[PDB]
This record gives C-alpha cells, sequence and structure tokens, in this order.
C-alpha cells in the first residue's frame, strides 16, 4: 500500500476526543451554530445528528469539503446517537419553529415530545457533557431538558437572552455611535414577549444612562428608549417576516456561549437557568439572569439589583413561564 | 439629548471605509461567503446586494444582530449599487444554479445575461476594485466579467479550482491520515467535469506519491487514486443530491481567496485567469492555474510542468471552454 | 533565472501598503507591541525604527524568521524614516525609562528632546497616520507630540490608562471569580501615581459594587478594595523590581488600541487626550478619559459623572501634569 | 463579603484544567513561547516554572496584567512543580544558551545536569503529558528527556528543525516573491550545523525547483541556492551577534507545534524523534524527520526519499549526534 510506503506507523493507540461538540439538528439554526463553532476553532471534533438522513449527510459533506480552511480535524454525522459519544458540549437545535404571528410558547407540546426522545439518547454517550438548549420556547425547554436528563442544574443551560441582550447592545450602539462591545445593557427573563430591559444597569464606561435621563425606558422618555426593547422583542418576527427564519445572530450567540464553556472563561451571560429563591420566586422556573459560564456550565448566578418595577416585570415573566410549565406532562 | 449629555463630539467627519467588501447575491452561497468573511475579520464594512428586497434586508438585519460577536462595524444592503461604493473587493455570487444532473456549462447564457446588468453597476461605484467571480460556469463568467468591466486581467479573478483543490486535499488527507494542510495536490483547468489532477505534483513533505506509485491516477493504478479526482468532480452533484445545493465549502474557499487579496499574502491558489500563450493555448480562455494572489489581484502565474497526459487533459479542458466561449455574444 | 522559469510575471505594479503599521523603538516594549500586533494580524506591513543598527536588524530578522506562522507579508527596518512611509498607525516607544524609585514624570526632558527629532520625521513620511504615544510620561508626551506634529488632536493618542484599567479589571476579576472581560471598572487621569479609580462606575452585569458596599475604595472598607487601586499604581514598580522592566501587558494594551484604530471599531478606551473644557480644567492638559477610538483616532469623549471626591482626584491629577507641562520648552 | 452579596455559588468544585500547558524556563525563549501560546488561545491554564524567584513572579504578573486582552483564564507560576499538575503539554526551555560563536553541542553537559532535576519533577506531576523539548542541543536533550522520563517515544518531542524549515521557507519566499506558506522546503537532521536541506523536495505548487534547475543546492548552481541553507544554519549566530539571543522565531515555531498537539491536527512537522530503523541507523539517535503530530504526540513518520548525497548528509548528522549522545552521563 501507498500509505505504508509513505508513512511508518509508530503508534496504534486509538484515542477519545478531548474537546468534542455535538450539534443536534441541521436546520438553518443548527448549521449557523456549526459553522460559527468551526470558525472559532472551539472543537477537535464536531458531530451532527438529525432524522433526515440525506440532508444530514449533505451538510456534513459540505463542511468536510472546507476542512483545508479549518482547524477541526474530524467532522462526523449520524441519525444514531453513538456518533455523539465523548462530547464536552451538546447543542440542541431540534424541533418545531414558530410561524409569523405564533408564540414560541405555542411550540411547547411538540418540542417536549421531540425532547423526550433526544435528551436520553444524548446524555447516554457523553457523561461529561453540558447541555446547551437553543430550541424554543428555550426557557421552558431548558427546564424540560433538566427534568428529562436528570442532570445537575449547572450542566443544563438555555441560550436564553444572550441574543436579546446582543440585539439590545447593537441597537443601543447604533443610537450612541459606539461599538456594541462598549454599550452595556441587560435583557433578562423570557427569550420572548415577556423579556425585561434592565434600564437601571444600561451604561457606557460605567455611566448610568438612567442617572442622566431618569425617565429612561418609561412612557415619559422624550427619546422613547422603550422602543429599543420593543425592537428587541419584535426582532425574531421582523426577520422571520423578511427572510422566513433567523439563523446568523442566534448561531453567533450560541458560539459565544460555547466559547465560554469550552475555554472555561467564566464570562457573565444572560442565559436560562433555575431562579427559584431569587426575587421571591418560589417555583422551579427557568429564565435568563446573568450567570458565570465555564467548563462545568453555570457555576454561579449574578444577583442583579432590580428596581421594584424591573423586579415586578421579571416576576411577571416568571409567572408567564410557570403557567406554561403547568402544561407539561412527563 | 441623552447622547449629548453622555458624549462630547470632537469630530463629526464621515470617512470612507478602508477595507470594504461587497457580496452581490444573498443566496445560500453569497451568505456563506458573507458569514466566512465576517468570521475572518477581513473587512471594516460589508455590503450586500440582491434583487429580492425583503430577503436582502432580512439577511442584513440577521448579520447586524450578531455585531456584538463580530469586528465588522458596518453591514449594509441595497438593490442600489450606490451601497457598494469604494469596495476594495466585489464578490459576484448572483445567477442561475445547476440542477442535480445538469452541467455548470449549461448555465452560461442565463448568467451572461445577468452579468450584462451587474458588472457595469459594480464598475461605476468601485472602478478600482478587484472583481472575484464565483457564479457558474466560473471560468467563462470571469472572461465575461473581464470583457464587460474593461478592467486589466489582474483584477478579474474566478474562484475556479480553489475549492476542487481543497476537496482533493481533504480526500487525500482522509486516505493518508494526515491533515489536508500537509497533503499537497493540485486540481487545474475547468471548475467542472474537465478538471485536471496534477498527479506529478501530489506530495506529503515533498515526497512525490507518483515516485512511490508510477501508475498513480492512471486506469492501471492498483489503489485507483483516479477515484479521488472522480470524487472531486462529482462533489457538487453528490452534495446537491443530498442537501439540495452546496454553500459551506465554497463560502470558506471564497473567504480564503478574499484573505489573500485583502491581506496581500501572495499565496499561490488554483484560480481562473487568462491562459493564452501557455501549454500551446492560443485563445482568450480563462481557467485555473496556480496564481500568486495579493492586493493587486493576480500578479503572476506559476508554470506547472505537465506530463504529455496532464498537458493533453488541460488542452481538452481549454478546448471544452473555448467551444462554449467562442459562441457567446454580449 | 529560476524565478522566471517557475513564474511568469504579469504585472509590474510597485504596490503601496494598505494597512501599514510602524513601531518606533525596538526595546522590550516596542517588540512586545510588534509581536502582539503581528499575532492579531492587524497589518499587511510592519516597519521598525531605532538608532541602534545591530539591535534593530537582529529584531527585524528574528520576526522575519517567524513569517511562515504569520499573516504579515512584509517586515522591514531602518534608522531612516523613509522605511515608515504611508503608515496608517505609528506607535512611539522610543525614550528613556524610569529606574525603580523614579517617577515617569522625571523622564520628561530626555523624552521631549528625543520626540523633537522623532515626531517631525514620522509626520514627514506618514501624513495620514494616527500617532499612538506609548513612551513616558505618556500624557505629557501626547501633548508634546500633538504640538510638534501639526496633527489634529483626534490623531494624537496616548496609550494612557488602557493598561491601568486592564490591571484594575484583572485584580477585580481575581477577587470575584469572574473573567476581567465581565468586570467593569475605570482608572482615569495620569498613567502614573495620580491615576483615579472611578469606584462609582465599578460593576458586574450593571450591578454597582459601591451600591453593595458603600465603603468601597475608602480606608473604612472591610475588604480594602482601595488596595486594588494601590496595586494598579504600584504595578510597574512591582514588576520592574521583580523582572527589571515591563513589556507583555503594555504590548497587549497597545495592540488593543491598534485593533480599535485599524478596524474602526469605535470601542471606548481610557486613553490620553485633551481634557480642556471638562471638569473645570482651563489648560491644554492631556490625560485619560473614556474615548471612542476608531479609524480617525479619538472622535468623541465620554463625560463620566464623577463623585465630588473622584472629580477632585481627577482635578489633582490634571494639576500634577500641568505643573510639569507648563515648564516645557519646544 | 461583597463577592457573596453579588454572587450566589451553585457548585463549589475542583477546577482541573482540560487544556493545560506548562512552560519551564522564563528566559527570552520561554516567554516568547508563553506569549505566542496565549495569543493563539491554546490553553485554559498556563503555568510557568523557573529557579529565579523574582524573575518568575515578574514575568507571571506581567502576563496576568494582559488577561483582559486574552482568553486563558488562569496564569500561574512556582519554582515548585506542584504548579504544573495535570499539564497536557510541558515545554522545556531551561538551561544554558550559546554565546556568540559557541556551538549548541557545547551546552550538552550543563543542560543534561539540569534535565536530571527537571524531567523527574515534570513526570511526577503530569505522568500523561506530552514533553516538548526546546533547550539545546535539542536533538540530544529529547533523547535525554525520553530516557529520564521513561515515557513512550511518541510523547517526547524536540522542537528540532521546525524553525530551520520555517527559515528556509522564508528565504525561498523572499527569493521567489511568494508567501512562505506557498514555498515548500524541508530541513532535516540536527537543529544546528549538520542540518540537511532536502533539495529534491523543494517546490512551489508541486513544481520541483531541482527539475527546473538540476544544479539546485550544488556548487555548480549559478544562483547559489546552497547559500539559502547556509543562512538557515547561520541564522541563530547572525541574530545572537545582532541582538544577543533569539526569541521571536523559536517562540512562534514552538506555538505552531503546541497547536498541532493541543488541537490534534495531524500536521507534518520536521521534529526530533527516534530514527532507529531508517537510512541505515541502528542506534537510538533522535533528529528531525517529517512527523505526523497530534494529541498523542508523534504517531507516524513520513519516509522521505533522499538522494544518495542527502542520505549521506543525514547519516553524517546522525553520526555527529550519537558520538555526543555517548559523551552523556545520567
Ligand atoms: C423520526 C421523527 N420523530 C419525530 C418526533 C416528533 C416529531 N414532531 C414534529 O414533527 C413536530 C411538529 N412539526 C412542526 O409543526 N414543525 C413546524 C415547522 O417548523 C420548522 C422547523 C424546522 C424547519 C427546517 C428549515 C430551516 O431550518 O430553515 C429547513 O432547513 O428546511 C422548517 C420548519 C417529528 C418526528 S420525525
Ligand atoms: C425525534 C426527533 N429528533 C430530531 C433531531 C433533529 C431534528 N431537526 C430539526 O428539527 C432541525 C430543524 N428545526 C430547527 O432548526 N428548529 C430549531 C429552531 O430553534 C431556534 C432557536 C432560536 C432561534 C432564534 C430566534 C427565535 O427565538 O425565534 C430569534 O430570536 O431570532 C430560532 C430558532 C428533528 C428531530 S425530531
Ligand atoms: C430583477 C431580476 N432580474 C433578473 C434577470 C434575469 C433573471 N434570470 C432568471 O431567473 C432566468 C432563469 N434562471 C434559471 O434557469 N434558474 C435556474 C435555477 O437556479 C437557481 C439559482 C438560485 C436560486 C436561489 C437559491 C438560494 O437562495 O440559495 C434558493 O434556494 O432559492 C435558486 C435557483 C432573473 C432576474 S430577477
Ligand atoms: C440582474 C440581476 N441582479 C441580481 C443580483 C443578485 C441576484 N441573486 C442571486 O442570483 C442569488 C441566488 N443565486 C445564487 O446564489 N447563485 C449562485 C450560485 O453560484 C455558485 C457558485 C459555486 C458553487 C459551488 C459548487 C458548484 O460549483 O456548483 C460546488 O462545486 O460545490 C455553488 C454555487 C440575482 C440577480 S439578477
Ligand atoms: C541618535 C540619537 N539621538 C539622541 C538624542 C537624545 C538621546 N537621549 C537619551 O539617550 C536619553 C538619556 N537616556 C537615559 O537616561 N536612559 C535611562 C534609562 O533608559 C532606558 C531605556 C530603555 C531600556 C531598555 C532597552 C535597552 O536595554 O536598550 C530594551 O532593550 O528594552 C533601558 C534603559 C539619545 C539619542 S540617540
Ligand atoms: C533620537 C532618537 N531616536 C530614537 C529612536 C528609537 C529609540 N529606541 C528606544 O529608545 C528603545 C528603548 N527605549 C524604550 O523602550 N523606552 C520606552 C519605554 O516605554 C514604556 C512605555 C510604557 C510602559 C508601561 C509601564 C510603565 O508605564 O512604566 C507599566 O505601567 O507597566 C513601559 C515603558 C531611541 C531613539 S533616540
Ligand atoms: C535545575 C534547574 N531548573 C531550572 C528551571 C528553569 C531555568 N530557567 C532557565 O534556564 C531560563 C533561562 N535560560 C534559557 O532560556 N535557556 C534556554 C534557551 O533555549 C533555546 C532554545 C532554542 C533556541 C532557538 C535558537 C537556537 O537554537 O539557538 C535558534 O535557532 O534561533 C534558543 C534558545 C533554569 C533551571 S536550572
Amino acid at each position: 500500500a501507498l500509505k505504508d510506503q509513505l508513512i511508518v506507523n509508530l503508534l496504534k493507540e486509538e484515542q477519545v476526543p478531548q474537546n468534542k461538540i455535538t450539534v443536534v439538528g441541521v436546520g438553518a439554526v443548527g448549521m449557523a451554530c456549526a459553522i460559527s463553532i468551526l470558525m472559532k476553532d472551539l472543537a477537535d471534533e464536531l458531530a451532527l445528528v438529525d432524522v433526515i438522513e440525506d440532508k444530514l449527510k449533505g451538510e456534513m459533506m459540505d463542511l468536510q469539503h472546507g476542512s483545508l480552511f479549518l482547524k477541526t480535524p474530524k467532522i462526523v454525522s449520524s441519525k444514531d446517537y453513538s456518533v455523539t459519544a465523548n462530547s464536552k458540549l451538546v447543542i440542541i437545535t431540534a424541533g418545531a419553529r414558530q410561524q409569523e404571528g405564533e408564540s414560541r410558547l405555542n411550540l411547547v407540546q411538540r418540542n417536549v415530545n421531540i425532547f423526550k426522545f433526544i435528551i436520553p439518547n444524548v446524555v447516554k454517550y457523553s457523561p461529561q457533557c453540558k447541555l446547551l438548549i437553543v430550541s424554543n420556547p428555550v426557557d421552558i425547554l431548558t427546564y424540560v431538558a433538566w427534568k428529562i436528563s436528570g442532570f445537575p442544574k449547572n450542566r443544563v443551560i438555555g441560550s436564553g437572552c444572550n441574543l436579546d441582550s446582543a440585539r439590545f447592545r447593537y441597537l443601543m450602539g447604533e443610537r450612541l455611535g459606539v461599538h456594541p462591545l462598549s454599550c452595556h445593557g441587560w435583557v433578562l427573563g423570557e427569550h420572548g414577549d415577556s423579556s425585561v430591559p434592565v434600564w437601571s444597569g444600561v451604561n457606557v464606561a460605567g455611566v448610568s444612562l438612567k442617572s442622566l435621563n431618569p425617565q429612561l425606558g418609561t412612557d415619559a422618555d422624550k427619546e422613547q428608549w422603550k422602543d429599543v426593547h420593543k425592537q428587541v422583542v419584535d426582532s425574531a418576527y421582523e426577520v422571520i417576516k423578511l427572510k422566513g427564519y433567523t439563523s446568523w445572530a442566534i448561531g453567533l450567540s450560541v458560539a459565544d456561549l460555547a466559547e465560554s464553556i469550552m475555554k472555561n472563561l467564566r464570562r457573565v451571560h444572560p442565559i436560562s437557568t433555575m431562579i427559584k429563591g431569587l426575587y421571591g420566586i418560589k417555583e422551579d422556573v427557568f429564565l435568563s439572569v446573568p450567570c458565570i459560564l465555564g467548563q462545568n456550565g453555570i457555576s454561579d448566578v449574578v444577583k442583579v439589583t432590580l428596581t421594584p418595577d424591573e423586579e415586578a416585570r421579571l416576576k411577571k415573566s416568571a409567572d408567564t413561564l410557570w403557567g406554561i410549565q403547568k402544561e407539561l406532562q412527563f
């Protein structure tokens, strides 16, 4: 053989991948996550899983053809979950998506049914994984993935409001003529219609915008900053109306979270987690609050100081989500 | 105003972008080129152009929303070519695509018609840009864009065989158990069924595979390495059949060329250029040969020593292209 | 020639660089600025300048030998300023450095004299550049460089407190178990002994540390957070005592500024700029305040709401600098 | 505590890093390896070891201070090897370095004595690590480290000719006006005076320079390409004569090797390995040959087909190293 005439093997020792990531679902969101992760050099192996065999194989092949231009030496795929073995991170992007004028909360029964099959199959092969839930409704589905997997809460994370806050900072950046990296502002609660803009923490270089304009984000606001949060809520629906779905911003948001987990950065992200005990919330509600994210998932929660109004709205977001949780049959 | 209570403006000046890239066409190919260019931090401004307004705006907004995760501070879009003013590089991804089982050569007239409108509009707003042609049949469309633009040949580049070569190195690497970066092999001529594998130059660490296997790539080869090239040829068809189209591999291949251009790397890439005078070729045929690629586009061409068999194959590829090319009127 | 047998030249176009950066001074600081800039791929051309012929050539050569691992195709050096022609960014690291126990302010006469020679020569060859002053005392030398150059104030930037702030954030991060990227805090004023910690602005996810601990930064503070600032002020001296000089942190700080400038990011950095007209300062004092940094240098200043105490501290920093500055002759 | 008012901890756990790198020795080379590894985002933990306590603490602090601009969340140091625990890769840059005009082989006994202390300590704390030997004479010290460690040969690697080859490629690139990435040349054998240029493998885009110029690298060669190899051999001497030592190029070469290891790349590098069984070498000689490098270190070796003269030159290099490997007492 040519290979043996060219190369002498000196070590047969087959090995386990050290930094493996799995993406479940090869729809537009799943593939945006995949390409983003590959372009950030986060994994030594990427596995893709779906139920549509041809689409799955075609997606994997297309990525494989780009290997010369990447630094992820192994890209694999299968409808079989054995292909996901030894993953450090499992990203769940499977399920029904909302039509225009349909709530993400309306996806609940359909996506819980899909999760009942995916979750156990996924956890089985990767004892060291963190579960990163992207599928909607993300908050409810992070709670669902937590209850089905039986994982500790630190290991089960929802992409939640990382994208909402990225949109909030883009929009604030645009109004102020400043890069989003230097515009700070938090959108917490549901990754949906009940999200909460934390006006009290909106700042540039530590300067509170609300200290400058105390009416910031109210109906009394001369510059109607509330319209920025309105634009954040309406973002998915405006883009869906235009191109039929969304994929790039979410793929980059998910890759941002994968980077913190894979590199143990311990950076703070507004992501879906269990908030029972915080803000007088006594139920097992999952929703976005600032979390410290690293190699063991969420190791810590940032206790944001909310004004009674921001706190009322966060509790309103938690009540909405709890009501929806009351519909779950396991 | 809040902005004025927060920020003291010291310079109101609206300066020209210095590293601008335009992508014409927001189909799956154009969007893969856009995402890859953004992940590679190649541009300070990205412009998108298409004819379908909602789609175009939606793609732009989706990319805009991921700004927090990027280093490209301005992403714009319009059907109007004024949006492309002062681009350093304009990437053409517009046009008809082949069906599964249809030659790229069969798109010629449809894409020539579209190029008759696109090219003068690009030239009007960026008369000093480098034109990178991706639309199929790439080799013929590069010639057509060169004829329409009136640009010198160095500034009209076709993505050509950059991808065929990346696929060849991926397959070679998978057979040898070596990363494609360390597997060298060139696929030249038409980015199509008449491409030419240069078996004489196929190597690992400067070790000629042909010196180890004199029948390498021939019908008489025991290991049938010619099948690797057949897999390169069938790549697009295979992927179109499974997923419906191709995008990721071409998007990374285009980002690779954009990088050599934007960064003046002077790396060698197998890309579409005029080959009149080489290998006894008399006509204005454009096809892939190893080119030195930098800030002024194609400055030089590497003279590959071809065997009588490889030469004959390239001459036939040149022959197939001119047969279509000669008939054209625009 | 072998080059002509291998390569056919198609274009004899001289080529002018598009993203050229010059580093004046090949001392530990200049070289740490160079390697960081090179590893962030910010330039297509790097030029080095010094007065020690041998040191200059050796450093230039050592960088050149790493070319295969870099994306900067041209590395050049000379004692002649013609080597720096057409730079977009010129980083000044030439000058005397302070001993242990000596103030950066004591370097003023030696460094003003050196700048009288350097600044006109840089300005002669790069009329479009941004001048980035690193040499000490940075705040006074920025003013000196601005007065000599004839450049508008937006294009004369001091590295200032970008380092002091990175140090503050690292220590804050270490205390909190959070990445410095998520620990916000600002050190303004002189890059020196009179720098000002803006406790009122110190926060994690928008949560004011001073709201949780009102005693923050005072002698009354049980956790002695004032010590974080004392460690920031003592940093250079502590590191000089241990290693003989500082280089890695300043090099990364400078490369951070180079990235916002070269890439037109419009990020907010605490860098040296004219403060006349803010905080009741009546003289042409240059010190660090949060600035929007882009392709035209400093376009805007963020007006920080300082507590009376923090403002008095800032005004004392300004007084300290003017004391030195008013005694200058050039 | 302010930390606890701000943060709620979910999980008080053992933070064993997953991608840990140790650099032993904080001289100019060790620090160039450290900066290059940090700027390539290869590790989640960097540990520095040295015998000079103040110099070590100063270097650690200086890097730590640049943390905000990095993605390596923990940088530590100690003279005690407990700090190196659970390293994936341990880089040895400790020992005497050569003076102007002193041979690397002259450092042999001083460094062997140092390796008798270092190697058992590294092994005690990271028994499963890959050992990357940089200290000179690297070929000999890789054999020394292998014998002392008792590690299998795949996990004991010498930086070897990776730098000699990058230099050769830079010089060839400069001569041809092509980026070093597209210029292929291999320098094998000792990283020093007896290194071997493989003229038969020198090429651009699979085009052999020797087929174009049959006298390439010989005395008869009109263009004197043998002078390119002489410059590779003289490089460290020329740079030591100019700047006092070398650092940038080796640091970048070492980070390149660290990248193949950490990311399981399976790239081919000319590195120090046991060559017993090749080219008529019957003894335990370590020297550079092309090696497939990944997560298990060197798993395979490319059998380079050398000319009778190139083979003779390699046997000569092997004879030189074995003669001295016999000068060893440990
Ligand atoms: C083996 C199996 N086991 C189960 C178990 C349960 C279910 N259950 C359901 O099927 C749930 C009901 N389904 C919906 O109502 N879906 C709403 C439509 O939403 C979408 C979602 C994604 C795209 C992809 C799209 C893009 O990503 O852009 C593209 O790429 O084409 C398009 C439309 C099915 C199976 S199949
Ligand atoms: C038994 C079974 N096993 C499997 C295995 C795989 C699959 N495969 C798929 O179903 C793939 C196709 N479907 C999807 O990709 N759906 C996920 C969409 O998730 C999101 C999440 C967030 C956004 C962001 C957006 C918004 O929040 O709306 C905004 O804010 O912009 C958009 C869409 C099906 C099955 S069935
Ligand atoms: C304002 C205008 N001026 C003109 C002038 C001329 C023409 N020219 C023609 O249309 C002539 C007919 N062309 C073909 O025969 N097309 C073959 C099918 O090729 C494709 C190509 C792309 C996709 C898009 C793809 C993606 O977005 O990735 C997806 O999924 O839809 C789908 C099918 C159109 C216009 S519109
Ligand atoms: C007057 C007018 N102005 C405009 C302006 C914009 C648009 N917009 C579009 O046309 C967008 C939709 N169309 C496309 O995206 N088509 C481009 C397809 O190009 C490629 C190239 C290479 C590959 C790689 C592949 C292969 O080579 O097959 C392999 O090898 O894997 C695949 C597809 C239409 C008009 S009409
Ligand atoms: C053609 C010319 N025209 C002029 C005109 C004026 C002046 N003026 C002065 O010379 C000013 C007087 N100098 C001092 O008092 N120096 C105090 C200590 O400064 C340092 C600085 C750096 C290092 C580290 C550095 C290294 O070791 O060199 C490294 O490699 O990192 C060590 C000590 C010189 C020239 S030369
Ligand atoms: C007529 C002439 N033309 C030339 C041309 C070139 C040269 N060449 C040199 O002078 C090179 C050697 N000199 C230096 O490198 N000195 C500048 C050091 O600048 C800094 C800046 C910041 C820090 C950060 C640090 C701190 O602030 O102390 C902290 O906080 O950690 C440390 C040191 C001399 C001449 S003379
Ligand atoms: C018991 C003990 N434990 C310890 C622990 C730590 C330390 N610490 C140090 O010894 C640090 C200071 N010493 C060094 O840094 N020396 C190593 C230099 O290594 C190289 C390697 C390659 C090149 C490349 C170059 C060339 O090959 O020359 C070219 O080709 O450009 C240059 C220099 C001492 C002891 S003693």
